[PDB]
């Protein structure tokens, strides 16, 4: 089942990563410049896609590990679509805690096609197995990855974490990427 | 390339349609209550999805038909999903114009995954030529087809709307359709 990761990846770049990766820069400037508490640290530029082979993608990061806590939300993108005007493109701030402190604040979220593989291997009718489902987690990341690294949208504003849980700590993870900017 | 297809409808039924059909009815009947023109028609139920074979999916609806005007939005749907509190599931409504007359409003949008294959056939890294886009299109549609006949959350709440253009008139393909109800 080749067809069905890399066809979501190609979706997730068109339809999602292509649209909002060129505007990020002024959203994040505009949030840290008016909307930003003056004394709280700065919001790190990129957005960091968070992407569980296991595909467990939970609809709130703070039930995944507690360091993480939702801080604010980025101002709304909008755009006509498809016959949708004003299709509504939001991402979410969060803070990562390391010894009970703000360590760092960045637009952290899941990439959502990762969901829906967890979910097709639950259906019967879609015939897809869960063992299938692990070699087509990493098909996808393999497939974004070499989509962003020759894309021209993507110019030091998206940052990809691919992990396995066996203690993991995902804070630990999300904050190891942001560190080594 | 059976599976690109497959595995993109669904990610439209999972992602999209099984969460927006359940409380579609609710939307509707929020706006014909409080939203709507006292004097106008009310807006018909069910969400009508257009689904071009040759995957032309324009972002507007009054460039593909004259006869199609934009009228005004649902009531926001909002949902936290894989880390984004409070992700927008926004619909628009329009007039379908017979004569230069409001011949019937309706919930309409263009199924997003079919613009999703014509781009995934112009980039060269996708390896996805145009001559096996026109049976992805079909193959998306049929999936989706047989995913919704089965499906608890399409109870009277969804029409899937496909066509190919050889005057084809849009807004006649879905008044054909509105009126059958
Ligand atoms: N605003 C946003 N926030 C966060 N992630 C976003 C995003 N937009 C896009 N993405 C990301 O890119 C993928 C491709 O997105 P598309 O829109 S091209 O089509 C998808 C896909 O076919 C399927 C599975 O959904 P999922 O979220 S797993 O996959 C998304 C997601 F991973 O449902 C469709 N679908 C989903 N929502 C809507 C909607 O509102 N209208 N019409 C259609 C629709």
């Amino acid at each position: 089942n080749f067809n069905v990761a890399h066809g979501l990846a190609w979706s997730y770049y068109i339809g999602y990563l292509r649209l909002i990766l060129p505007e990020l820069q002024a959203r994040i400037r505009t949030y840290n410049q008016h909307y930003n508490n003056l004394l709280r640290g700065a919001v790190s530029q990129r957005l960091y896609i968070l992407l569980p082979l296991d595909c467990g993608v939970p609809d709130n990061l703070s039930m995944a590990d507690p360091n993480i806590r939702f801080l604010d939300k980025l101002p709304q993108q909008t755009g006509d679509r498809a016959g949708i005007k004003d299709r509504v493109y939001s991402n979410s701030i969060y803070e990562l805690l390391e010894n009970g402190q703000r360590a760092g604040t960045c637009v952290l979220e899941y990439a959502t096609p990762l969901q829906t593989l967890f979910a097709m291997s639950q259906y019967s009718q879609a015939g897809f197995s869960r063992e299938d489902r692990l070699e087509q987690a990493k098909l996808f990341c393999r497939t974004l990855e070499d989509i962003l690294a020759d894309a021209p949208e993507s110019q030091n504003n998206c940052r990809l974490i691919a992990y396995q849980e066996p203690s993991f700590s995902l804070s630990q993870e999300v904050l190891r990427h942001l560190r080594q900017e």
